[PDB]
């Protein structure tokens, strides 16, 4: 069968269940979902039920999706309500602390200060900030009510006991917990704030828009952000305490039933959605307000599937609820490094030893299951390809440090010298090998100029054949790769034409034109390379494309590159900025210039990891001019992490 289990929380919940199962069975086919309808006594036991394999799908707040994720539960996002309307959905909203323009505080100076709540046990205006401030708070921190009370000098705290802790009603005697206290809810927090009562209020991204119509008023206003600065009230995205899923749908990890719960709800907004008319709808009920799915709900959206629930709750979220559920505080230290390899575990696990604890390490299959371990916290850092330095910012990592080999390394587009018809102006119809799709050499900065051509990136179209190890299996730019069975056409060491080398290498057997590095062509020709593929070549017989449309050595790379790269650099998570930055120079000082395999952790030509400065951003540290470059490849990236962040963050 092709039934999908709901869980229902409360018998108005199930009525609206079964009628919906018996609505979806006049318009879905024979071959098509159904669905089921479990009652269950509350959101943990439907979570149980679901794990346990006696129920499918149920929609959750966020809090839950995060009991949900925890062993031995192990759900997660599926699909997403939104609101709003199809144009723009709203999926998310963000939690955030605003403060009055010139106070001269950050968020961590907030101790002693006046605090507005939108109350007691409410996300935005509670749960999320105390959970973040947790371990600021004075011992002992049970129970938490009075913790807070001898954190900040006063507060509104609606719904707060001021008979045992006055000081979290004294902006509001009495702690009322109703629309009657002034300063009750989002936007009786705010009134908190704008009437001078209170230094800070914990509220949503739209609370201001919603209370201050013009912009001369909110300019008044700022947000603190975690990096303890500042920013103006409509950059939110940037300055928040949390960013927090509305309602979502969950189900189990393995087992599912993913596609199915999708396909239903799909068919379901499509017949019964909003603005649909039909007797039965998906969004209201005769028995009740939100049952299923919120009343003011527009649709569905398919969480991307490389999703879980610690990436899909971000980061800053699961600290603070981890904090509030937990109650762990310590008592700087080791940085975690990402190894993508046995190999590169191998030099890890003697750097850690090396080291003496400062280092430690923590393996992941791929360079993407790295980058979401440092974005969730199972790691700390790695170094990376511009490309993926890219796709690490937009999950919201920084560079924090570039390699140095000697403005970084060139890309260069080789060719055979013989066939001396080849030039930049035109490579319509020839064969290409690249380093990987998304890489700066290799795919980056080449497709990127040759978009501005074709004004398309789909590029297996314009070139006869390729090897550009990351495609589609089935597209023609896997044809000339040389990986046997699963491993053809895979951006890793089994393929033999991956990477610099190996981009060259396919040039050498079976390619037109290979995009690469300057320093790729001398280190693999003259006997230097002693693999039978390179050992008898020698660089005179390779040419570079300059822009110009004329040729030239491959030594002259200076005046006959494609562009300057930006260097492969470090990344890490805004909060551990600071601590990489100092650990790796005090660990490079010890073992820099003063692996086992090839370009292990970092490139072989790395001589130091240098000082960023201002670059300290994706944006600043690329460029603008990489950075369109790739926002344009896009319309073609099969990357799946990217997929998921972006979800998150348009
Ligand atoms: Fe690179």
């Amino acid at each position: 069968d092709k039934t999908v289990r709901w869980c229902a929380v409360s018998e108005h919940e199930a009525t609206k269940c079964q009628s919906f199962r018996d609505h979806m069975k006049s318009v879905i086919p024979s071959d098509g979902p159904s669905v089921a309808c479990v009652k269950k006594a509350s959101y943990l036991d439907c979570i149980r039920a679901i794990a346990a394999n006696e129920a499918d799908a149920v929609t959750l707040d966020a809090g839950l999706v995060y009991d949900a994720y925890l062993a031995p539960n192990n759900l997660k996002p599926v699909v997403a309500e939104f609101y709003g309307s199809k144009e723009d959905p709203q999926t998310f909203y963000y939690a955030v602390a605003v403060v009055k323009k010139d106070s001269g505080f950050q968020m961590n100076q907030l101790r002693g200060k006046k605090s507005c709540h939108t109350g007691l046990g409410r996300s935005a205006g509670w749960n999320i900030p105390i959970g973040l401030l947790y371990c600021d708070l004075p011992e002992p921190r049970k129970p938490l009510e009075k913790a807070v009370a001898n954190f900040f000098s006063g507060s509104c705290a609606p719904c707060a006991d001021g008979t045992d802790f006055p000081q979290l009603c004294q902006l509001c005697p009495g702690c009322g917990c109703s629309t009657l206290n002034q300063y009750f809810g989002y936007s009786g927090a705010f009134k908190c704030l704008k009437d001078g009562a209170g230094d800070v209020a914990f509220v949503k991204h739209s609370t201001i828009f919603e209370n201050l119509a013009n912009k001369a008023d909110r300019d008044q206003y700022e947000l603190l952000c975690l990096d303890n600065t500042r920013k103006p009230v409509d950059e939110y995205k940037d300055c928040h305490l949390a960013q927090v899923p509305s309602h979502t749908v969950v189900a189990r990890s393995m087992g599912g039933k993913e596609d199915l719960i999708w396909e239903l709800l799909n068919q379901a907004q499509e017949h019964f959605g909003k603005d649909k008319s039909k007797e039965f709808q998906l969004f209201s009920s005769p028995h009740g307000k939100d049952l299923l799915f919120k009343d003011s709900a527009h649709g569905f959206l398919k969480v991307p599937p490389r999703m879980d629930a610690k990436m899909y709750l971000g980061y800053e979220y699961v600290t603070a609820i981890r904090n509030l559920r937990e109650g762990t505080c310590p008592e700087c230290k080791p940085v975690k490094w990402c190894a993508l390899s046995h190999h590169e575990r191998l030099k890890c696990d003697e750097w850690s030893v090396n080291s003496v604890g400062k280092i430690e390490c923590v393996s992941a299959e791929t360079t993407e299951d790295c980058i979401a371990k440092i974005m969730n916290g199972e790691a700390d850092a790695m170094s990376l390809d511009g490309g993926f330095v890219y796709i690490a910012g937009k999950c919201g990592l920084v560079p924090v440090l570039a390699e140095n080999y000697n403005a970084g390394y060139f890309a260069v587009a080789v060719v055979k010298k013989s066939a001396s018809d080849l030039t930049w102006d035109n490579l319509k119809g020839k064969k290409s090998c690249h380093t990987a799709v998304g890489r700066t050499a290799g795919w980056n900065i080449p497709m990127g100029l040759l978009y501005n051509k074709i004004n398309h990136c789909r590029f297996d179209e314009f070139f006869s054949e390729g090897c550009a190890p990351g495609s589609k299996k089935d597209s023609s730019l896997c044809k000339l790769c040389m990986g046997s069975g699963l491993n053809l056409c895979e951006p890793n060491n089994k393929e033999g034409y991956y990477g610099y080398t190996g981009a060259f290498r396919c040039l050498v057997e079976k390619g037109d034109v290979a995009f690469v590095k300057h320093q790729t062509v001398p280190q693999n020709t003259g006997g230097k390379n002693p693999d039978p593929w390179a050992k008898n070549l020698n660089e005179k017989d390779y040419e570079l494309l300059c822009l110009d449309g004329t040729r030239k050595p491959v030594e002259e790379y200076a005046n006959c590159h494609l562009a300057r790269a930006p260097n492969h650099a470090v990344v890490t998570r805004k909060d551990k900025e600071a601590c990489v930055h100092k650990i790796l120079r005090q660990q490079q000082h010890l073992f820099g210039s003063n692996s086992e395999t090839k370009d292990l952790l970092f490139r072989d030509d790395t001589v130091c990891l240098a000082k960023l400065h201002d670059r300290n951003t994706y944006e600043k540290y690329l460029g603008e001019e990489y950075v369109k470059a790739v926002g344009n490849l896009r319309k073609c990236s099969t990357s799946s992490l990217l997929e998921a962040c972006t979800f998150r963050r348009p």
